């Protein structure tokens, strides 16, 4: 099973800091499923307000950690990189379970459903440790 | 009709920098209705790599932009303030339709749905000058 | 009348995050006279520090926002771009009258005076809200 | 004559990061001159953006670290401090007459005219190595 | 064993963004031994310039991490906390051996050596994976 | 003797914002000795950190900011630049002496040791004012 690291990514998303929030994808199998890495670090610039003095991850975060690794999977699939950036179309089902924090390791188990057209639709679940902290069905178009 | 400033708002969102998403909250109708103000700017952080020489709002912050606007009445609405934080729960029918840059003045209109046990549910809908730009039912506890 | 979104500036302005100042200019009428936009929103990294818990915009930010406006439409009119950076050369007349907040927008509008040479000087004057919040004469050379 | 470091003036200055603009200040008679001190480092935030890959310091910023040496010594001098925030009324006759860069020191020799009232008004210039780099004559309220 | 999240860590460290490096503290035996968390991501601030397209941690904040593990334990063990701020002093026998990069999970090892008179001196080594990828001796002070 | 402003140090150094802690080089002989000058000042990022209300420069920058000039050097000299990036090895006997705050000029000297098969070892010391306020031996390899 293919995987990449960070600056392999940098080549399929376009996402640069503060805003790329996966630090590995792994366990790539083509385009169907794969499971994206992000470490949570006290060290971030979201948790300066979020919040002062109770560091805790935003849900939103979380949903596009999800959506970026779905993403990148597909452009590496589909032949596509960066200079090609993603359109975010619709969240739906997404729910949170659990709060994450600093120390927490995020793993994004992603799952294909359909990705034809320049438009992918994924399943997404957040574990911490085998715990689901959060899911979500994510949808995006991609432009050229 | 209530309004709230951004000094305002401190005081019932625990929000800060970088991530306070609303500058202020108008029309409030008690804890049924509200709408938030958000002024898109590029000097914001999130624009530096959202993208790099091409800067677009995250949907995900827009989001976020609307579940402060409720949370941010349901705080002032049921006396409580920042020192008691919002979870976000869950988030249904997201849907967005076009994108906002900067230069853009961001409208979240929230309309109640639920708010009892620390758990409320809201429908809420972003405009950019009278364009439905996103919408998204958003749940949150406290 | 011309204008110009952020992308579009970015190719006359040298100027990036977290120092360019204005996010439109419209009205655009050749090299005479312009209006820049700038949203004031809270999520903008100056705000950390003027001031804590007091969001206020700083006038001087407020000087470069004209600056960068009248800037601008001189490098589009003179097939100038960034790559031939400015140089803010003398600010007289600077006068604040009223402060700016989060939720404000800042319409800086520019009238010529000068401009030839590499050098020009224009007249600005910054509302919001058809109020007259500031203004200055600002002079830069590129 | 004396002098304070930076931990003392933030009992006079409400201004924090970013925008806290002098480090020190010294040779602070009484009310009616002071020098105001400014380390240029690349490592500071305002470089990123101006300008990329061409860092030099922004006029406006010069004249707000004279701003701040002001009133600074103003605070001190009348028993003032943060808490009784300023606010900047005018600038005139503002001159840039050199570029400054990373590594250089900035000494801001700031000198009375008027202050009272909560009105104060200074003579500013500002020195690289005992060259004139700039001058700005600075008006604030309190 | 005890163990310290970020907020009871907050209470011993005065250190805060961008400088607070160390996410948790485990395996606390009183003074003598701990073992710090750290998460690298790509979401941290140095990686902007450290380096621009290829994000590596730089050592000196893995010194930083190993004695900001160190020094917490200490506050804790002699009822100290932050409003009394440490000094580093000294550091010998700093070796790296390895890079970490964004997706790694650092763990510090320290072993006590030396803590009177607000003085500790500590015996530090970081790894990734049971792998060693750094060492130091990290002495410092502590004022009131 | 060579020196290099902040810009052409950005062709020898991989190092940007906020990790390119050297602002000049000066008397570069060769490859064998340095000064290296880095500005202290409160408008920089760790600072918000290092500590809150209590400003002091952290020994490992101080540590990074004499590799970086060492490295810079043999930079220089070596023909190489950029896009061969360094990597620190080790540090020894490394003491600090005294802590520096904003205001403070710090001059990194260093002398070279060795540097021969992408692997360099100087000896380093810094000084305020021509006080040793700290000293290490740091070796790296490119």
């Amino acid at each position: 099973l293919d995987a990449k690291d960070i600056v392999e990514l940098m080549r399929f998303l376009p996402h640069r800091y503060p805003f790329l929030l996966v630090d590995k994808v792994v366990n790539i199998q083509r385009d169907e499923s794969a499971i994206g890495i992000k470490n949570v670090t006290f060290n971030e610039p979201h948790f300066m307000g979020h919040f002062p003095g109770r560091p805790v991850m935003p849900g939103v975060l979380i949903l596009e950690g999800m959506a970026q690794t779905a993403g990148a999977i597909c452009a590496i699939h589909n032949g596509f990189d960066q200079y090609a950036p993603p359109y975010l179309m619709s969240i739906d089902k997404a729910r949170f379970r659990k709060p994450v924090f600093p120390g927490d390791r995020l793993e994004y188990h992603v799952n294909k459903v359909r990705n034809r057209v320049d438009l992918w639709k994924f399943q997404c679940c957040a574990k911490v440790e085998n715990t689901v902290v959060a899911e979500a069905e994510i949808c995006a178009m991609v432009m050229h």
